DNA sequence: CGCGTACGTGCGTTTAAGCGGTGCTAGAGCTGTCTACGACCAATTGAGCGGCCTCGGCACCGGGATTCTCCAGGGGATCCGGATGCT
């Protein structure tokens, strides 16, 4: 089975915690580096990110749609 | 918009371009010869082009396969939710 990419997108957006969103670009490399195939995931990753940042519980910095910067909520 | 990167620039260092000087020569160039060669022209001809006439390669026409496209099925790959196993 294996887990969802949900919670590696929380756990990407968790790793680093810097002031800004972690970008899409970033949050690729970083599910490259813990282990997954992002080359035929991409329309899974940008479903995937527009239905987390759909609840709320990650927010949008900078961008619009899929592109820009990702930092998680308020609490 | 963002990330990775690839030059920009600013420091020092090595060097070889740059400048000044000198000798030698080989080719540029000028002059004289003269011989090979091309221009010109009378005469005349055979190749080159207009005219013409036929015909088969080909442009148009029509019928059937094949490949491209697109769409429908539908399959399945894996996922988002979730059902849930079981832990």
């Amino acid at each position: 089975s294996g887990p969802p990419v949900s919670e590696l997108i929380t756990k990407a957006v968790a790793a680093s915690k810097e002031r800004s969103g972690v970008s899409l670009a970033a949050l690729k490399k970083a599910l490259a580096a813990a282990g997954y195939d992002v080359e035929k995931n991409n329309s899974r990753i940008k479903l995937g990110l527009k239905s987390l940042v759909s609840k709320g519980t990650l927010v949008q910095t900078k961008g619009t749609g899929a592109s820009g910067s990702f930092k998680l909520n308020k609490k």
